[PDB]
């Protein structure tokens, strides 16, 4: 397994009310910028991922534009949501 | 009360279900949702979640987007709310 433990923990169970910082790739710096834009729970970011029809390009560009995520951070966040959805949606 | 359509939706993961599997979303509403990019139930769930599950704002968005009346938007909200309580 090449995913982070943090990815594995997120994808192992429903997310409920977990904060945005529970997503892989979302450290404290990105999580603060997300919360300040209203994306305060992980499920709100899931919401954006789903409204963008799970499209990697659009979602990763949106994360960059919204909180300054770099390529690795946006890849990790996308992959964590994609695998969560495959498991639970 | 709830419809069997509601109960069937809230009983399981929605996967790739079409937007018309949502309670309240009949043929006319579904067409208009699909025309605007909301072709699958999970895209509408997405909008519900971006709006932080807010009943008033989601039901207003649905009316603005596809013309849902009050019963249709009530039905659609309630099915997404109960689905999230079971699966999210």
């Amino acid at each position: 397994m090449t995913t982070s433990q943090k990815h594995r923990d997120f994808v192992a169970e429903p997310m409920g009310e977990k904060p945005v910082g529970s997503l892989a790739g979302i450290g404290e710096v990105l999580g603060k910028k997300l919360e300040e834009r209203g994306f305060d729970k992980a499920y709100v970011v899931l919401g954006q991922f789903l409204v963008l029809k799970k499209d990697e390009d659009l979602f990763r560009e949106w994360l960059k534009d919204t909180c300054g995520a770099n390529a690795k951070q946006s890849r990790d966040c996308f992959g964590c949501l994609r695998e969560w959805c495959d498991a639970f949606l």
